[PDB]
């Protein structure tokens, strides 16, 4: 209602213009023909202009419809690449507005397509990283369900990753504890990257996990070994504590050696076992030697025969050789205990003969009246008493030797009564 | 009425186009605003084109009217400058044809002015050529910035008259030049001045035909005519002299015919010729009169010798030695006539006078032969006879002469003395010597 008014206005203007021109031509005076020519020129140019306008607007219409075709097809495809219903049913098919709608919706489809494709790439990247660390391994225009499922997959991978990382952390902690306990620094490459490196850069494959647990198994095996060896040494020490005096205070002093599995406590155990065993051993040598001293004591009271037994020679001193010498000394003491009343007479007789011979000697020296001790009758009478005891001693002890030979078969010797009677004969030949 | 039809037709065309665009709008879904603005632009360009064309045409019209006014003004200016009626036509009441015709008259009258100017300059360029030769102004009022038909006609007539008069005066120039050339050819007088050179030596087209110049030419002709009159006169005097000297002496018609054949006019060196002849005649005459005189002189002396013995008496003639005026000749005539008749009267007397001596010498010879020392020639007796005859003859003449002398001396004169005083003393002396011869002879005997 406004464009029509403008149009009629323009037409009116053209009318007034034509009137004015015709009036001018009339005034100047042009014989119709050239007026008709001029008007034909005017109508020509105006025709040109108007046809130009019309052609322009027509080509605009062509632009609009072609646009509509292209967008129609493209949207028809983008409703297939995705799963969205095509918008329509407004009721107003104003081609400007309709084209605007198509173009805009298409733009949106492009946008969400690019967004979903990009998201696909990103999820593929995350999946790549997770498949890379856990060691557990087209692509264009997806949907939405595929996306969700993929997201679920990724989340599961992340959760399992967290699990493996926690487990690895704990096992690494325990492993550090072990390697410290055993006084051990990382040597093997895997042990190095597990303990020294760590930092979660350590791969969390099933391979690495199994290897890890294996290493832990080895370590705990070692710790168990050490505790077993050491405790065994401890029981040996107990055995040494029951087979000896061992006052409480020394047990208390050792009580730190009954500790753990550490090499120093082990070496301590060894040291103590060695030292205690050697100690007891030295006690064996000692006591055995003492028994031998008692033996020497009783040998004189009772040479080849004494040499016959002697097994103590050499360094082997134990409870074995101990009981050997103990049994022997007991037997010997039991021998002399029964034959004391026989040997005492031998000693007494030897002494008697000795001082008798002495008194005989002092009674022969012609310078006894010049160089001697007082009381001549004392020495003489005492000597006579010795000469009285001597045969009766040889008599009273004569009925014992035969009895011994009756009990103990064979004969008895000493230092090689034969020698006794030989001594008597020596005396009888001395005064000759 | 058809232009309006095509106009409204084009209007319907615009309506159709606008409805077509409205249609095109309806075909699609287009708002009011953009269509309104586009229609507004259409209106803008339509108004633009219309205003443009209407501006061009309006301009053209107002320029046409302007040009009309200007051409009318200029037409009035040129109609005032020259003298032409402002022509037009009432039928053409239109603007276009009016303007066109106006500037047409403009260009035409401009051509008229230019033509008149060129004609003016032409007439001036002929005038300048002729007036210089005529040595006169002959300039009209003649404004070099203003022309006029009648004045142009007057100029034409003026120039043509100048041409006619030029041809006339030049004709006179040629005629007089010819006459002068002839008179000079006869008088033989090569131009000694510069003007004569300007006439005959400078030749044609260079003569300044001023009236004074022509007067000088006439003056030259009068000079040649003058000298011609002089020479004609001189030669007339000479002519008369020749006929005259002819008449004085003997004039033959044969020799006169010869001179006539030798005779000419008064041209060249005829004066030198005739003169030479005049004096020649004067010489001839001079000889003639002399010759006669010479002859007469002889005769005089002859008649002196036949009478006059005294040299003084002969010298008493006075002029005789003088040398030839008519007076001298006539004087000789009178003298000799006088002497001739004077002698003729005394003819017999002087004859006897000579006869006396003629007989005396002879007689003395006969007497000398009479002494006769030789005693010679033949005839002695005859000689004696004739001697006696002479002796008888002498006294007859002696007394005769003595009387004639006495008769003559008595009345006619006073005295006389032939060959000295006492004319007889010669006679008496001869008689004395003869008497001496006789005395000597008589003494010898």
């Amino acid at each position: 209602r406004r464009s029509e008014v403008l149009a009629e206005e323009s037409i009116v203007c053209l009318q007034k213009a034509l009137n004015h021109l015709r009036e001018i031509w009339e005034l100047i005076g042009i014989p119709e023909d050239q007026r008709l020519q001029r008007t034909e020129v005017v109508k020509k140019h105006i025709k040109e202009l108007l046809d130009m306008m019309i052609a322009e607007e027509e080509s605009l219409k062509e632009r609009l419809i072609k646009s509509i075709s292209v967008c129609q097809k493209e949207l028809n495809t983008l409703c297939s690449e995705l799963h969205v219903e095509p918008f329509q049913e407004e009721g107003e098919t104003t081609i400007l507005q309709l084209e605007k709608d198509l173009r805009t919706q298409v733009e949106l489809m492009r946008k969400q397509k690019k967004e979903r494709k990009q998201e696909l790439k990103l999820l593929q990247e995350q999946d790549q990283e997770l498949c890379e660390i856990l060691c557990m391994p087209s692509a264009s225009v997806p949907s939405l369900e595929e996306l969700n499922q993929f997201r679920q997959h990724v989340t599961t991978l992340r959760e399992t990753k967290a699990s493996r990382r926690e487990e690895f952390v704990s096992i690494k902690r325990q492993i550090i504890l072990c390697m410290e306990e055993l006084d051990h620094t990382p040597d093997t490459s895997f042990e190095r990257d597990v303990v020294c490196e760590d930092e979660d850069a350590f791969c969390l494959s099933l391979e690495n996990i199994a290897t890890l647990q294996k290493l832990l198994r080895q370590l705990e095996m070692q710790k168990s070994q050490n505790e077993a060896v050491c405790e065994g040494l401890r029981t040996q020490i107990r055995e040494l504590w029951d087979r000896l005096q061992i006052p409480e205070e020394e047990r208390e002093a050792v009580a730190t050696i009954m500790s753990g599995s550490k090499a120093k406590v082990r070496k301590a155990l060894q040291l103590e076992v060695d030292r205690l065993e050697e100690l007891k051993m030295q006690n064996m040598k000692k006591v055995i030697e003492a028994i031998r001293v008692e033996l020497v004591q009783y040998w004189d009271q009772c040479q080849e025969q004494r040499q016959a037994f002697a097994p103590f020679c050499a360094e082997d001193y134990t409870e074995s050789l101990l009981q050997l010498h103990d049994a022997e000394i007991v037997r010997l003491k039991n021998y002399y205990e029964v034959h004391k009343e026989l040997f005492e007479g031998v000693q007494k007789w030897e002494e008697t003969w000795r001082l008798f011979l002495e008194f005989e000697r002092k009674a022969s020296d012609p310078n006894r009246f010049t160089n001697r001790g007082g009381n001549l009758l004392k020495e003489e009478k005492q000597r006579a008493k010795l000469q009285k005891m001597l045969p009766k001693l040889e008599e009273e002890l004569k009925a014992r030797i035969e009895l011994w030979e009756q009990e103990h078969s064979k004969a008895f010797m000493v230092n090689g009564m034969e020698y006794v009677a030989e001594q008597w004969e020596m005396h009888r030949l001395e005064k000759e």
